[PDB]
């Protein structure tokens, strides 16, 4: 270019399940589908890792260091252990409307950097309505013209607490949900930490809330399991700039999952 | 560049109103705010025009019909009677992208129709997960380098009927959102119409909900209010494009609201 959170996403399930409709997705297999639908999750001493399911908090961590370092070699980040890819999110997060080139290329200073603004931003007003970044999926840029966008935080402070809100055109209730809720919620203990903020609430906003036919099995019996207390989410370390995180910053604390759940 | 859907209209102010929490804005007063807020109004035999309140009707529809043609000429909105803007939502909505000069300005074939470009795209594919549309607010075009919009709208298909979901940066709940909600809801009716596609949900969806301070009073006495059925939407025409939409094409029928409260 007060009752466990987690009972929030396991209602959204049920109800799919329930009320969904039956929708073919652009390539794949047919899913159940509900349009518009909207979760909170607290971020106050306590981090929205499902527990209905092992999540793979590795993965999350290092998925989004690596969007961070703006990177776009595969390379570097199945080498960490979480297994050129083009305009990624990470080359859109910092350098949104440059123009892509290689994943050698160094675009110091090309296309604005929309996570840096979205921190300047929050230092320099913090009541202002429009901290916002966007993602688009790498797929959907040399289809037309000014293509919309995949997903959108918007960034929100009051009382010394950041809050985000994801807003997702579509989200796989089964796999991807999960996973992102994790890494958006830590996305935004990271810019609270080098903002001097305290985190907030994490609101995930979906469109398309579908979950795959073949999912259907496995989660409905995540259903039945009871949610353990979410964990805590620890900064060893006082980082001044997003880019100084390491994986080696951070430590999840008290995570009591239920087992891993495969989903195809 | 099933209870009444006003309820959870009613249900929001309650909130913001008791755990909202105090916010200035941009210019202008204090605010309570909640941030993160989702309703759905059901489209299905029935119109979200809200009833605790007379809604200005004449000012949505003529409001509307005014961006449908893209002109940017005050004048001609204040015409019709509902009291050079610059690239207004009009201007965005048929020519995004392309470079506003003037209101006489001929932008034929300028810019990115993203209304047609809605419309089309469900009668291509009405599965699309892409079916979006974003406004901007004029102020911040010229802030800065690729500012964050305004609003967007993405569109849903399933079953022969079309959903959208509205998702505003901000709502102004006293003033604002109830007009929105019928704007929108309006938009969906046409948007359905011309793609011989059933009117399904209507989802709002907030950043910062607020309240300004001087509306506190006025929405508490609201709140006292029962609502009354919605009333229905008759496009009495059989139209084929956006653009041939007329006023005296569409009728309220039953709408029997309370009394007009005055927000400042």
């Amino acid at each position: 270019v007060p009752p466990h959170g987690e009972l929030q996403y396991l209602g959204q399930i049920q109800h799919i399940l329930r009320c969904g409709v039956r929708k073919d997705d652009r390539t794949g297999t047919g899913t159940l589908s509900v349009f518009g639908m909207q979760a909170r999750y607290s971020l106050r001493d306590e981090f929205p890792l499902l527990t209905t399911k092992r999540v793979f908090w590795k993965g999350v961590l290092e998925e989004l260091l690596w969007f961070i370092k703006g990177s776009t070699n595969a390379k570097e980040l199945s080498s960490k252990g979480v297994k050129d890819l083009g305009p990624v999110y990470g080359f859109q997060w910092r350098h949104f409307g440059a123009e892509y080139r290689d994943m050698e290329s160094d675009y110091s200073g090309q296309g604005v950097d929309q996570l840096q603004r979205v921190i300047d931003t929050i230092k320099t007003n913090p009541d202002d309505r429009r901290i916002i970044m966007c993602a688009w999926n790498p797929r959907d840029l040399p289809l037309m013209a000014l293509p919309p966008c995949h997903a959108l935080c918007q960034f929100y402070v009051v009382n010394s607490e950041l809050s985000c809100q994801l807003y997702q055109r579509s989200g796989d209730m089964g796999l991807g949900v999960p996973f992102n809720i994790a890494s958006y919620a830590l996305l935004t203990y990271m810019i609270a930490h080098i903002t001097g903020l305290k985190p907030g609430d994490f609101i995930h906003t979906l469109g398309d809330a579908h979950i795959y036919l073949n999912h259907i099995e496995p989660l409905k019996i995540q259903l039945q399991r009871e949610p353990r207390p979410f964990p805590k989410l620890r900064i060893l370390r006082k980082v001044e700039k997003i880019d100084d995180f390491k994986a080696e910053d951070f430590q999840i604390e008290g995570y009591n999952p239920h087992p891993t759940i495969k989903m195809e």
